[PDB]
């Protein structure tokens, strides 16, 4: 029972977690020691009422990613949502959908990612956002809804990846708050990148057990 989606807050340092069919806040601090859980760890219908009567309610959500203000996509299977998830806050709405990912994201229509999305990243550069699934990765603009380049091996666009278990496989995803950074998340194992959109950068090498460097998470992962 590990984290399985995330994706960055509007809020400095802030982050959702997404395990099982439940979630948490968490003030992730890249820049500090002091760590900590903001909200929960509760469930996804409580927490957000406007996902209660909701497959995603029912299931959790196993992808998402930061857009732009107080937005965020979310998935689960081949279905997924643009929610406001209103941060701090009661009045948290759904914007778009639930739609298919083939009629919210048609150019998946086809691939691997039509059934279902692993995790994904909101990208610095412009309405970018990169998304993984078993071994490859997308590169798209969610505002144009179009993708930007094909899909290719996680090893050929991220050449820092290459001989670590992240190889074939990303649970969940967030990007930092920090420029050109991500963190991934597979199993008991994370890693902070440093990402320029648009190159076979390689860096970094800091595959660390989650539950040693994020001290707030011990008791939530593994949720039983
Ligand atoms: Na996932």
């Amino acid at each position: 029972g590990y984290i399985n989606a995330a994706f960055r807050s509007s809020r400095n340092n802030e982050a959702y977690l997404f395990i099982n069919d439940k979630y948490v806040l968490l003030d992730y601090a890249p820049g500090t020691s002091n760590d900590k859980v903001l909200y929960g760890p509760s469930f996804v219908r409580d927490g957000y009422k406007s996902l209660a009567k909701t497959i995603f309610g029912t299931y959790g959500i196993d992808c998402s990613f930061d857009t732009e203000y107080n937005e965020a996509f979310i998935f689960y299977e081949n279905f997924c949502a643009r929610i406001d998830y209103a941060p701090h806050s009661d009045k948290d709405k759904i914007i778009s959908g639930p739609k298919k990912i083939a009629d919210m994201f048609p150019f998946f229509k086809g691939t691997v990612f039509e059934n279902g999305i692993d995790a994904a990243f909101r990208s610095t550069k412009g309405k970018e956002v990169y998304l993984f699934k078993g071994d490859k990765y997308a590169r798209i603009d969610y505002l144009t809804n179009r993708l930007v380049q094909n899909i290719k091996s996680i090893s050929d666009g991220f050449p820092c990846l290459r001989g670590t278990i992240f190889e074939a496989g990303m649970d969940s995803a967030f990007a930092s708050h920090k420029t050109n950074e991500a963190y991934l998340f597979k199993g008991e194992y994370y890693a902070r990148i440093n990402f320029t959109p648009g190159s076979t950068n390689d860096i970094m090498g800091g595959v660390k057990k989650t539950l040693d460097y994020w001290p707030s998470l011990r008791g939530i992962i593994p949720l039983e």
